[PDB]
């Protein structure tokens, strides 16, 4: 899951690019 924690998740363009961080097993942050 990609959310850009502001205006709703993460773009087409930015789950597809996913500079973005997250959590272990792993701008906008994508987790579990």
């Amino acid at each position: 899951v990609c959310y850009k924690e502001g205006t709703g998740p993460c773009s087409e363009s930015e789950e597809k690019a996913c500079s973005c961080r997250g959590d272990m097993q792993f701008k906008c942050r994508c987790s579990l």
